[PDB]
């Protein structure tokens, strides 16, 4: 679901948090 690249945390899709694949939600 989650998806990106992230170059803070908020700059995710939504609730995706900062990590190896860009952006992906803890959850």
């Amino acid at each position: 679901s989650c998806n990106n690249s992230c170059q803070s945390h908020s700059d995710c899709a939504s609730h995706c948090i900062c990590t190896f694949r860009g952006c992906g939600a803890v959850n």
